[PDB]
């Protein structure tokens, strides 16, 4: 019944950013803990990921998927669908209605329990309870504001954004870049 | 969504707080800074309500009402607003509550003519209602001494704050 | 199976606009018209009227307010609130779901027929089937794009913006201002 | 969340055509992504191929599929059976709503997880979100402008129109030929 | 219990056509009648009207609306509008699912009992069963095979189609010019 | 969102018949194929068997059954019920809808997953979409228009019968007889 | 709840006959009467009438109804439009879902509560719990068997069949001729 | 229709208290028991854990972390986890709902079957049916009255408080420490 | 939550009996009353009725149709039909589920809210809680054992089984005569 | 949202007790209230009423019995069946669930706003959450422990019992006698 | 679709009662049987138990626990724990709805499929369809009348006043001691 986490990805002015915030929320209306840590690197720091969902769950993922790279040599193309096949594959993971965001210096993706793998047009991804409000924050920053901000501020303020508008996201943000 | 409103009879001490989140739908706020909480009757009350705004003042001029016609008897007053309340059609659907407090006593009304009276003088209601009663109890029953009205009513609205989604940290204090 | 469409309100810089997609959509599928006029000025002049539904709704609620606009001394607050204690009155029209925006050089509104009357703290307000992307995009741009960008532009923005994504929201866009 | 891509196919005066938009709406309000491969041709570019569905679905099928056009040497129906059979079979797959254009250059047919083999009487068909308009527009077209289009113009036509009115389907279309 | 028949419009080359089909299909698998006359003209002959739903109600809203039409001289925009109004006051009509479509020579509009109001950007309008179908078809027609065919050929031919593909719908199919 | 075709079975006048409809519905509106096949002579002819569900559960249930005809010297009636026993024991194929009939120049049965086995009174067995309304045709010639019909007649009769009433049934009739 | 009789009409080799069954079916399984009569001869046996509803029910339509015969002078096409009409317009019978049924020498009708008339080609009407299966049997004689039987033989037989079929309807039948 | 005892877990000022109440309620309105053993220490007394549900999935989920405890040489962090992963993986108990505390001297965390690990921010964690009452009390006690009171002293007034307000909490508490 | 008592009325051999049980059952599970008077004699011992609901609703009821017999000289077909379009009529009472037996020494009557007027074709008729099992009773010993019992014999044995089976049924019986 | 607080009362050896729990709780698991009194003394101190439900509602039907039982002289019985007239008449009162007991020196009644009015044999009424334990308790010692008990006694007791049980019930208790 | 018998059960003043009525009734009214035992004596006598559900399923219990009464030497708690243990775990006993009593000298226990086991610290327990009723009226009789009343007495009675308020349970009881 735990609600999705917000994180949010971005690639600006060369620049490769992914923020996610700290909140727990049980139930409908209940909140635990406002700290959690949801985006991490992988492949020795060239990648960043970010999974909206369980922290057990956040893990067997993260293996099997940096198992993907280590096969497929760091090509997140094809890293991604196989790890999305595999996902797929999965009795008790299918399941999962959260998703996985991936990217390295060279672009990003999305990958889901369906099988789904999305790469967006305008470098922009953003998944959990408040991704919609945070992916509207971002393009309007990136497309209109392009030349007056970074990559770590459009990310930062995209959640800050969809901080205010969700009640499911809070303001402990942590952000990571490549 | 219903902000969350307390109330808190400590230490001779009369304060009601609430927050400021306003919430449409399901996920989405439309304000963080509304006052849900106001003296009327020159003053000498708190009242706070849930709900809209359009029902808010209807209700308190409704209640003003009762208090200049029952002689500010907060009793006598309350109980002919839940009848009058009640009688009403469209009011008596109203889901929000209303709390009432004077110096020497507070109570919660409803749209189901309910009328309640804390016997630990604490009242709360809303989303968050649960969280600042609990928080606000434990206080006053455990940290009595060392904390005053105004304080526990702003603490009860600060925990209430953090558990609940629907209860933000814009918070405005009354006191009498 | 109508979807409304999506206005967008916006003071800034001590400048105001109100602006608004055309697109219609019948059925959950179905796109009939790509334009369409519900932002209207009212008072002569004075006010900025939006709502996202109905035509015929839409005159009544605007005819009403601009009725509880007259009585008044156009004090937009007490008129909004005498609409609301009205809107709510009716039992045909207290069921809308849908909303209205009022605004003037001033301050904006938001009135429903629950007898919600919201002022915003932003400065914003939207409505209609993209209303918190515009309202995301909206304050991202308000908020941090603050010097370099005007009333008018924020608010075509947003649209713009929500157009994107919204599958309901389009890129025919009006802009109106005081 | 998403919602399907839109494909078509049509044989006309011996040409062949399989289409698809690459629109990719995920929740029922928004556009994640605006292209992807779903149609690729199969089996020595004898036969097309095209699902509406997940990444990790269609090369499984596709890939199924085309185990079963080579056992079978080259033929559609047998093929499309015995696809039918595996698919009604696989526990996992059986579930899926999602359905599989397969086309060669003397007939085509579509498949589901029902265990469905459905052969066209006029040679269109169409699959996805926007099926339904795609279908009508490509044999109204094919019907009555039968002398002045190809298979090609058919189907780039019917998608370029499903793509007007359907809010789930966009103008960024692949066509592929036999 | 009953299905609505399917009615279209379209504006062509200075051209006016309303069709609908005959079938009417009670109970959600059984066809009661092959023919009716849901299609009337109004107004002198200048406009055309018509309503997929019941016989009592056609004629009272085709009346309710003919009477618009004259107080406020001719005017098809104003009319649909009070006529919009009225259908959504009255509460027993205010609950009717069934759409009208009112046409004349210079436009085309859609009225709702929701109080809805539409006008077409490309002059084609559809309702009932297989509005969805027919209104794929004519504008299909209408913008690739438009040199080859007018408005009546046009409105003979998505009613056809719509029939062909729409189980709901048949061939028997009357058309009006203006 | 599939519909099943139309089959109707009939012993009459010391002669057998089994036939049906082509249409095939996906959706609730749509009809694709006008032709389909699903009646099948088994036993080396000695048997008529039909099914109006998926071509895959289609052939499955035939083999199966005829499967069981081989084991028990073609004793129609033993056969029947030791597939009914078997239906029932899958538990993919014990939950279908549809059901199968089967006859020889001696009797028909009616067999279902459920495990249900019917021979019925007056030697007419009709199953799918339009089962119901060729059921009653068929009845009402058989016991009253006795002389003067076949059971070839009788059972093209029905179907036909069911197509002009029955949306989801055609007129594309094939008739087998033992 | 109680369950609508079953009534049929038919216009056959000069001849008008309408019969009904007398099962009274409380809530879903029980039956209070096995004895209803449900036809009637109404402006001095000049019309035969039929309602599958409650007595009281069935008078008040009959009451209005040849009212509108002997305003429009027993011009059953008129009168049961302007009886629609009237039903229509009734706050308490619109809710009626039975049906009612009208025919003299020249022709039958349906009308219902939603305010439908209804004539059938084939000169045959059905209506209540068991209408379907009677007009399934009713055609196939009339078309089939023609020369063969008479109206009072076409009905009564369809009412039996029904009356075999279904569940809802018994083999008491009370038949009228004009 | 079992309502689970209430469960209050405290780090506070270089000590810890876990402790709960004793209330069983049976249907929603019903009490049996006053008392029992629901927070057990483990690891031979070097961690505190405790369950809000049935005493038989305590007992195996207690004996089955002790397991991971031992199997991980007492990293509560990394024995969470695996337990968690573990736990999920049970296709039985992975439908839990109800979830579990385990604590040392050092830090605590909230594992539930759906695969979460969760560190409260400020060393509080509550389970069961006044679970949110006493979450609120405790925390209430930790940041206001910080000086005044102990570990154990707020682990008995949390649970104090909670059986005042909450239906499903009683006053028969037994506080462990470490 | 209230469960109706039960009547049973029986017209035999020239003679008549009306009678009920005292059972009155709060919620699905509990009984306060044993007995009470919802048999009432009308239109100066005349005419019997009784009815199953509450008293209150009875009392309203009763005095209305001996109202209509007054009205009518006491007939009881036409006051039983005025009393059921009255019933049906008004809208608050016309919700009332529980029916109403009238009985004289001719004819017995049943009427509903629904505005169904009754008369059994065996002189039997059975209301409330019981109702299914007396009325199966009464039938068996009026046609089984028609020579031993009496009217009287026969309304204490019908109520007299169903409360040895009906759960709702007790043994506290008064038998009406006239 | 409120649970109905619990009263009892009891006839014994010639004495009459109505008694109370104060216990208010809102919300599924939340006491907001100790203490309450809703068990009036009407009638010069000769008759003993209360109700479960909201407070204003106790006045008004308090209000509104001790009206009946004045124009009624003191007759508890007919002024309960007034009553109760009127309170199933009341548009706003017949929706109340809760339920209301009266009583006398002679006799206890309960009334309901759907019009029933219960007197229970054995001189034992019970209502609101506990309703059902209360009952049992008092029927249990009533009969069993007559010769020990008083009225208030068991009275008392039974609510001792039921704020026992009953999670809904507290300890804070008010009998009055007659 | 059956009701669970009720079983009570007490300790008192040194003594040990379980007794059990015999209704057992099917369906919403209906009783199938007036004496049912499911209160069995376990391991030599020194053990009672019962079960309100099924027969076989009480034997299947019955057996499972006298098992874990061996395997324990007697001890009821542990073999209560380690049965709950087992019947948690069998996937096709879990799912029952009923509960399990055992006692013996010294204390009594309630057992549930969920792994539940529970201990009155009142020594009173209850069971089946008047599960309530019964517990109530037995902690009623043995607080309050303890001087006066045994163990089969206070059994023997709260079953009495179960049977003689609960619908569901009868008046032929077994009493079993220790």
């Amino acid at each position: 019944n735990f609600h999705a986490t917000t994180i949010f990805a971005v690639h600006h002015n060369g620049e490769c950013a992914m923020a996610g915030d700290g909140q727990v929320t049980m139930g409908n209306a209940v909140v635990m803990k406002h700290t959690a840590r949801k985006v991490r690197k992988l492949f020795q720091g060239k990648v960043l990921a970010g999974f909206a969902g369980s922290v057990a769950d956040a893990f067997t993922l993260f293996e099997m998927f940096e198992g993907k790279l280590e096969e497929y040599n760091g090509n997140l193309q094809r890293a991604a669908v196989e790890m999305a096949k595999q996902w797929r594959g999965d009795k008790m993971l299918r399941q999962l209605e959260a998703m996985l965001i991936v990217m390295d210096k060279t672009t990003m993706l999305l990958v889901s329990g369906t099988g789904e793998v999305i790469e967006p047009d305008d470098g922009i991804l953003a998944i959990g309870s408040g991704g919609n409000y945070a992916l509207s924050a971002g393009r309007a920053l990136k497309q209109y504001a392009s030349e007056h901000l970074t990559a770590k501020q459009i990310a930062k303020a995209s959640l800050e954004i969809a901080g205010d508008i969700c009640v499911y996201t809070n303001h402990n943000i942590i952000v990571e870049e490549l």
